[PDB]
């Protein structure tokens, strides 16, 4: 009805032009010249679906040129192979050019890792939508893919098959205790490894293609075995006799059982529910539920079929906790009290049930839809869309919502947030046509 | 004297042999075949002081061979350029060989970063003691230094001049909230940068030598500005443009104001976006004085703090590895309820006699050797009696550590080294 029409009209106005050609979308239409890579994913997929592919092509070509190609030994300059979080059009010189934001002057001088992984997934989306892999096989694209894989695969100090990162290195780009091996990045890493293997010419690239082939099954089993939480699993951990000869090594990360909030999880988890943990590392298990990681795990077949149904069962049965009045919680539960202070450093923006700290993010509804369709329960997404439809247009498409139920328009939420609009539309498109999953799986 | 002679005898026994020549010392003499790089530092320095340099030369050569030379894309294999935390002699096969431990089957599959930085500092110590840079100028050693500098300098995701690391990546090799930019590693990185600049030939190493020269003053200024804690700084945080957004509610600011003397201060345990770790870490602060990372005024202010809060930082056993202990929710959240690191035990503000040598070195450097003198007198009163334990527990370090090994080599070496540095201040040239 009028809701979808208004969304389309809004999405159109968000398009960003460079040298007269569309090169992405702005984060929120009112800088006026700023495209975020992660934000562009939902817009991009819509445009692909609607056959307007040139915007995506131009985005991929332009961002590829922004990727640092050489090893970087100097402070405050981006690491080799990274994709910037955002870029903008600088019209101030006689001629237009693009300026990358790698975070060099940001409040955290960290380059988020998700952008380069989404870039690969977008590249695959484009070639599948175009029914033509030619772009990907061009030498500059082979190089781009290869460099991203190298920085992700190469071991530095940490040798787990997962990707080790500083805090605030993904969609959650502030301090939320997601340093280490956060789920979001491992899941994207897995999906990107799969996508890169489909598009890389193996000849000449033997080292990297081999490393990709070696990493995929190790990373899959690692995540399935060491991130999976359900009631059976938690009880098995508690009864596990670690002192017995040869059983210590089973507890790979040397998790101490006393650290797990059993009472609260036992209560929260449905009988047949479960999910992948937010983070796992030495003496570290973050039992927060993170939506993006869990939903993307379903979409990429990282989660087993049984795990996927368990995740969907959790979402259905704890619908009020995870969706409430606005799909959906970025994570659950909130860090509060002492834990909030220690983990976030008292970040004012990240107070309990706000923003990154278990705020509700409409954009996540596109992945909820994709996952629901993939899991054969598309009615779950339908229900989420109905809830969103009730308030998004009236509220002028906010970036996020706050509170345990997502009742409040986010404390500092921008209006006409593009991924809120695109997330909404994309969810609806995936419902109408489940076969569109092939763009992202 | 008698006590030194007694320590010396214990130290001689800890020597590890490989193919009939000394290649290091074991961590605690009774594995019987195992040498830890960081533990060996105090042993090595004593041996250098005593003119027994071949053990250190052999140690350096053999650990250099254990360094991975190429890029590593496989899981559970060590990163390029790293030095293993420890090695052991396997005499089980026909002919003895060395086996590196990079943490591949450890409870934390993380290769500690401090080992490679100590290796650089030991190399310099050796060529200074030998008055000959020949060993360091050999191509394989030039390569060794370059690789270490490359892996530390190279930005991955984090672009600060500091070194970004996982938790448990140094002497504290368990989870203690020292992920990010912990002081210990920043100070050792700084110290290793200085030593690498002094030993790397510019020709053939142009990119890395320039990057070292650029990083040095930037890292120096970064630490001096952003890690420094004193009354004035706390008030500035309270009144907060700045590089780091630090929110004052995140730190115990009224408590710190009370703890700090007027002319006291120290370098913070960790600094990052929305992160200021106000714990005092001893190794980091003492090595910062020794390496001239801390300014003269900061050095005196650290010494003023140690004197004035002696009961807290030294107590009955010099000296606390950090202060204060993580307790209550902080302990549970930060350590993951690690039973070994309970408050006032082991890494969690336990008392580690090894730190004595750095207290001595820093005290001499700051022209206040009587500070180390007082610590030595206390340590002397208990270490020989207790047979050189690894660590002590309790708010005042009164208890022998529950799992402390006796005849812990760096406790013995640390004590002797402290005494040597007191007798001969110019020996500081070995470590700075
Ligand atoms: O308002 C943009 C500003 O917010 C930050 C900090 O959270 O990032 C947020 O906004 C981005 C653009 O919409 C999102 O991609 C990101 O997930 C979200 O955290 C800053 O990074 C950015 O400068
Ligand atoms: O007993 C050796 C065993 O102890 C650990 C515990 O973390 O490390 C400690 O002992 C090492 C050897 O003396 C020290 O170098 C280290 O600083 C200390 O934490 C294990 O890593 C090691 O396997």
């Amino acid at each position: 009805d009028i809701i979808e029409e208004s969304a389309w009209e809004a999405l159109e106005k968000s398009i960003l032009y460079y040298k007269g050609r569309p090169v992405g979308t702005v984060a929120a239409f009112d800088n006026y010249d700023q495209c975020f890579v992660r934000d562009f994913v939902s817009s991009a997929l819509i445009f692909l679906i609607k056959g307007k592919t040139d915007i995506v092509r131009n985005f991929l070509e332009e961002t590829l040129k922004l990727q640092p190609k050489d090893r970087q030994l100097d402070a405050y300059k981006p690491g080799r192979g990274l994709i910037p979080a955002s870029f903008k059009v600088v019209s101030d010189n006689g001629e237009e050019y693009l300026e990358a934001d790698f975070g060099e002057h940001a409040i955290a001088r960290v380059t988020p890792v998700d952008s380069c992984l989404w870039w690969i997934l977008l590249l695959r989306a484009y070639v599948v939508a175009s029914k033509d892999f030619s772009l990907a096989y061009q030498p500059e694209f082979q190089t781009g893919i290869r460099l991203i894989m190298e920085i992700c695969l190469a071991n530095r100090f940490d040798m787990y098959p997962t990707l080790l990162v500083p805090d605030g290195a993904c969609m959650i780009d502030r301090r939320l205790g997601i340093y280490g091996h956060p789920l979001e990045l491992q899941v994207l890493f897995y999906a990107a490894l799969r996508a890169a293997r489909e598009m890389l010419i193996c000849q000449g690239n033997q080292d990297v293609v081999e490393a990709i082939d070696n990493r995929l099954p190790l990373l899959c089993a690692h995540i399935r075995q060491h991130y999976w939480i359900d009631i059976n699993r938690l009880n098995a951990i508690y009864r596990f006799k670690s002192e017995e000869y040869g059983k210590a090594a089973v507890n790979l990360f040397n998790i101490y059982v006393d650290s797990i909030p059993y009472y609260e999880l036992d209560k929260w988890l449905p009988k047949k529910g479960g999910y992948l943990a937010g983070n796992v590392g030495p003496s570290q298990l973050d039992t927060r539920f993170f939506a993006l990681g869990n939903l993307m795990a379903i979409i990429s077949d990282l989660a087993t079929e049984e795990q996927s149904q368990a995740i969907m069962t959790l979402i259905e049965d704890r619908w009020e906790d995870l969706v409430g009045d606005m799909p959906m919680k970025i994570c659950y539960p909130a860090l509060e009290n002492e834990e909030y202070r220690i983990v976030t450093g008292c970040d004012p923006k990240n107070i309990p049930w706000s923003y990154h700290n278990a705020g509700s993010w409409p954009v996540l509804m596109w992945m909820l839809a994709a996952a629901s369709v993939k899991a054969g329960k598309p009615y779950i997404a339908g229900k989420a869309i109905e809830i969103a439809q009730a308030r998004l247009l009236e509220d002028e498409w906010p970036e996020y919502y706050d509170g345990k139920k997502g009742r409040l328009i986010g404390k500092q939420a921008r209006k006409y947030q593009t991924w809120t609009i695109a997330g909404f539309l994309l969810a609806a498109e995936l419902m109408k046509n489940p076969s569109l999953l092939s763009l992202i799986s």
